[PDB]
């Protein structure tokens, strides 16, 4: 998170950190959220070959009782995710146990209402990532307020879709999600709307998240089944 400030501790208390494991390079790092206690939402881009959970936190290098590590038995990467297009940026992980429900640890369900977010509010994004361009990811839970934007904001984005995805963060303010964020959610009133995908290497806004609307029939799916 570029421009924010220090979250409450414990105050997103369904906020997951990710760390990314494969066989041919050191660990990579995403956000996440949980829905149900044995399932996180996060980005399909942030798949591995093994994936590790760690609820609870603030500071991410201090151990606490509120800390639960939990391991993750499968991954649901969406089945048309493409890494050339980043369409369909959405995956959902099972853990192996359901995660105890403490004051620091909850889920955050969907509403019923799956409506369309047109464009002008503002809404909320948190995570553990890179503070700037050329900076190391945070050692405690930031967050920032971004604008939703009209999609012609993200023309530049070549394969930006308005249908499957919001467009965030005014051009004009010094303020967004980066590396390390990918996988958390964007809240507009209290509501999860977006997931963080991607956008400029150079962090200039606006950038581009997952439109959650579009993708509850496949959720609510994976859920019933599993
Ligand atoms: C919205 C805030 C924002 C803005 C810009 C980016 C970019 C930079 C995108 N640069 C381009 C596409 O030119 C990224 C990319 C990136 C990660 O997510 C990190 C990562 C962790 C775990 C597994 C794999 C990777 C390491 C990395 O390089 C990334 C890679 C693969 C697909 C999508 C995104 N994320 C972003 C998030
Ligand atoms: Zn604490």
């Amino acid at each position: 998170i570029i421009g924010g400030t220090e979250s409450k501790p414990h105050s997103r208390p369904y906020m997951a950190y990710l760390e990314i494991v494969t066989s041919n390079g050191p660990s990579k790092f995403c956000g996440g959220f949980l829905i149900r206690r044995n399932f996180v939402l996060t980005a399909a881009h942030c798949a591995g070959r093994s994936i590790t959970v760690t609820l609870g936190a603030h500071n991410i290098t201090e151990e606490e009782d509120t800390w639960q590590k939990l391991e993750v038995i499968k991954q649901f990467r969406h089945p048309k995710y493409n890494t050339s297009t980043l369409h369909h940026d959405i995956m959902l992980l099972k853990l192996k146990e359901k995660a105890s429900l403490t004051l620091a640890v909850g889920t955050l369900p969907f509403p019923s209402q799956k409506n369309f977010v047109p464009p002008g509010r503002m809404c909320r994004v948190a995570g553990w990532g890179r503070t700037g361009v050329l900076k190391p990811g945070s050692d405690t839970l930031q967050e920032v307020k971004l604008r939703l934007m009209d999609p012609q904001a993200c023309s530049h984005f070549r394969d930006f879709d308005h249908n499957l995805q919001l467009c965030v963060g005014n051009p004009r303010k010094t303020k967004s999600a980066f590396k390390g964020d990918s996988g958390g959610p964007l809240l507009c009133a209290g509501v999860a709307q977006g997931i963080v995908s991607y956008g400029r290497s150079d962090a200039k806004p606006p950038a581009v998240f997952t439109r959650i609307s579009h993708y509850r029939p496949w959720i609510n799916q994976i859920l019933q089944a599993n």
